[PDB]
């Protein structure tokens, strides 16, 4: 049903998913001057050395690279988190033009795209259970700006023509997500939600201050993907981002001064 078009997009989502108008929805604008430096925040622990990628998939609203989350291989911990979070998948949100595409914004600034590394809290056993918990998920968000290419992304971009339409998937093993991380792990963090339906309010957001640079040719290949399945009228998978939602009674904390 739901999508990013005029008739089924973000402004329509609340009808099937009333939590869309809830108290901790995502994404949000990160007002850098209002974010509070919290020296009690531990450093982020990103442990991806044993990551096992499995498949890459066009799911009708994004493309995602899925990982084996049946043991504590690639895990996120520390920072604002209590406990261990298993990497399940990563995916992107991007625009039709370089000046839009990100879901979070920084002082109202939009980036060309945003990378989401989705992790779930091992204390809840499976991701289905985790999405029902206020601290079930931790999503690492990384901004993409257009400039120099990101060499680590290229293996991803090169198989996108094999998953053009909704439903298509491919073997995608031995991909190293460390190749997608910026130098600094400085971050903002706040309690939020999934940014697609069901918009469940189960996410601790960890958004990195430092964007990665990707080339125009790389993001252009994102934009050749299709929302539609094969045999349906071609609608380009572009502008698959939800806009900033009301901050309401939340504080964004920064891990850095
Ligand atoms: C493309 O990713 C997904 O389909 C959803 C949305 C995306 O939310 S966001 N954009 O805030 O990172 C995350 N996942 S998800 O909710 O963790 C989605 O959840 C579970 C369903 O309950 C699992 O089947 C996972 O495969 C997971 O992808
Ligand atoms: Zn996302």
């Amino acid at each position: 049903h739901w999508g990013y078009g005029k008739h089924n997009g973000p402004e329509h989502w609340h009808k099937d998913f009333p939590i869309a108008k809830g108290e901790r929805q995502s994404p949000v604008d990160i007002d850098t001057h209002t974010a509070k430096y919290d020296p009690s925040l531990k450093p982020l622990s990103v442990s991806y050395d044993q990551a096992t990628s499995l498949r890459i998939l066009n799911n009708g609203h994004s493309f995602q690279v899925t990982f084996d989350d049946s043991q504590d291989k690639a895990v996120l911990k520390g920072g604002p988190l209590d406990g261990t979070y298993r990497l399940l998948q990563f995916h992107f949100h991007w625009g039709s033009l370089d000046g839009q595409g990100s879901e979070h914004t920084v002082d109202k600034k939009k980036y060309a795209a945003e990378l989401h590394l989705v992790h779930w809290n091992t204390k809840y056993g499976d991701v289905g259970k985790a999405v029902q918990q206020p601290d079930g998920l931790a999503v690492l968000g990384i901004f993409l700006k257009v400039g120099s290419a990101k060499p680590g992304l290229q293996k991803v971009v090169d198989v996108l023509d094999s998953i053009k339409t909704e439903g298509k998937s491919a073997d995608f093993t031995n991909f190293d997500p460390r190749g997608l991380l910026p130098e600094s792990l400085d971050y903002w963090t706040y309690p939020g939600s999934l940014t697609t339906p069901p918009l469940a309010e189960c996410v601790t957001w960890i958004v990195l201050k430092e964007p990665i640079s990707v080339s125009s040719e790389q993001v252009l290949k994102f934009r050749k993907l299709n929302f539609n399945g094969e045999g349906e009228p071609e609608e380009l998978m572009v502008d698959n981002w939800r806009p900033a939602q009301p901050l309401k009674n939340r504080q964004i904390k920064a891990s850095f001064k």
